[PDB]
């Protein structure tokens, strides 16, 4: 079964674990290009009361440089915030736990807005039909293709 973060079968302790970057997607494409900030390798989600601890690494000339995100949780069920780069609050809306994760992200810095959205999986990659389901979510918030990465063959160390 899938659910969604804000939904009110949600079970976060099962997001537990493991999780690989396959997609990256951005109504700010820059912000997930080689060298943007977001381009940002999910390596692991801890699950805690409160918050999630976030492991991730970026890449630069294929160097993995590592770093972590504590997210608390806010006001609103289903909803994490933290501070990078900016002020960030993010959802989950969509994953069957065992196999993807679908994660949609808000940033506002100086002034600034932009949407970041991603598809992870517990394994390297994904089937093309879960993919394809992610780029109809991205659809419907406004982030066309061309603005969407497949980043599966790049998020090895």
């Amino acid at each position: 079964e899938e659910a969604s973060s804000t939904g009110r079968n949600f079970n976060v302790e099962k997001i537990n674990g493991e999780w690989h970057t396959i997609i990256l997607a951005s109504d700010k494409r820059e912000k997930i290009e080689d060298n943007g900030n977001f381009r940002l390798f999910l390596e692991q989600i801890h699950v805690l009361e409160k918050s999630l601890v976030l492991k991730f690494h970026t890449v630069r000339d294929e160097e993995c440089s590592e770093l972590s995100m504590v997210a608390d949780k806010t006001e609103k069920a289903g909803e994490y915030s933290v501070t990078y780069d900016g002020f960030n609050t993010f959802t989950i809306p969509k994953t069957d736990y065992d196999n993807f994760l679908m994660a949609h992200l808000i940033n506002e810095k100086d002034g600034e807005t932009f949407q970041l959205m991603g598809l992870f999986g517990r394994e390297p990659d994904l089937s093309s039909d879960i993919k394809e389901r992610f780029a109809q979510l991205c659809e419907e918030h406004g982030i066309l293709r061309e603005n969407i990465i497949d980043l599966s063959n790049a998020n090895r160390c």
